[PDB]
């Protein structure tokens, strides 16, 4: 199949701290057992989690870079080690999050790190979509005991956690000059504008990817089309996805106005925006 000629008008954005932020991330990985064999160290050097972040994060400092990379080679590194064999790990990985394997054990440790003197509304958040996140191998698993098809709804409802978008995005704030207010982070526009480009940036990844749990397939199969009427589909929706993306920053200013903020706050509501919208373009050049 021909893979669309995807186009996002945003400007490509990339950290400039990435060599200094990923050796720190390295370090890290090395004092963690995190790659404990040089298979698994290779695997690791072949991710290229250091490149990730800095597309995740290209506004960031070097310290809050290098705390984004050191989650995205733990969740790298979760990733690779992975229906009840799922659930059970998975709910010790949760566990941890609670103050309840040397993945799990870096998990606690670095939430204690990431959450001290870190707002609770904004720990909260982020423990919300982290759990999200790893509660979508359980919910893979239980589906494809089923017979029947994916719904590609439901699919996307989950996919918006999956692509892991909504907890990186909640470790940008920590370059702000202040955390969103919590009724700014949870306001309307911000929901809509974080669903749609999670779900730019996780379809895109479907058609670069096309293991059942992937939009172009359910629409495949569905469907009985052939496999380019599928990524066309897909590719339609993912444009739906961008025009969203405009909509709901365009709806988020209005909404800071009728929350009469203070300006420090409106600054740190628009960077962060700004900087969802880059991730669009960064992550489709990463696939
Ligand atoms: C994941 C989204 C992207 C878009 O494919 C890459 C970003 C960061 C990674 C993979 C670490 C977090 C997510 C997992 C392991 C799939």
């Amino acid at each position: 199949f021909e893979i669309p000629d995807f186009y996002v008008p945003f400007p490509l954005e990339c950290n400039p701290h990435l060599e200094e932020a990923s050796r720190a991330m390295w370090e890290w990985i090395d004092a963690n057992g995190l790659a404990p064999t040089e298979r698994a160290r290779d695997r690791m050097r072949r991710t290229g989690a250091d490149l990730s972040g800095a597309y995740v994060w290209p506004r960031a400092d070097l310290d809050t870079l290098t705390i984004g990379l050191k989650w995205i080679a733990l969740t790298f590194r979760i990733d690779d080690q992975i229906l009840p064999a799922r659930m059970t790990a998975i709910d010790e990985l949760r566990g941890t999050l609670h103050g309840l394997s040397p993945t799990a054990r870096a998990l606690g440790a670095l939430w204690q790190e990431t959450a001290l003197g870190r707002p609770a509304t904004w720990c909260d958040a982020f423990i919300g979509h982290f759990e999200a996140f790893l509660q979508t191998y359980t919910t893979e698993a239980g589906l494809n005991a089923h017979g029947a098809g994916l719904r590609l709804d439901d699919y996307l409802d989950r996919r918006m956690y999956s692509v892991g978008m909504p907890w990186l995005w909640d470790l940008d704030e920590l370059r702000l000059p202040i955390f969103l207010p919590g009724s700014v982070r949870t306001c309307g526009p911000m929901n809509k504008l974080r669903r749609a480009g999670a779900l730019h940036i996780a379809l895109v990844n479907d058609v670069f990817s096309v293991y059942q749990h992937n939009a172009v397939t359910i629409i495949r199969e569905a469907q009985g089309c052939s496999l380019q009427e599928a990524v066309d589909q897909v590719a339609v929706l993912v444009e739906a996805q961008l025009h969203t993306v405009l909509q709901a920053r365009q709806e988020l200013l209005e909404e800071l106005d009728r929350q009469a903020l203070p300006s420090r706050a409106r600054e740190a509501a628009v960077d962060y925006a700004a900087n969802v919208a880059a991730n669009l373009s960064g992550q489709l050049v990463w696939h």
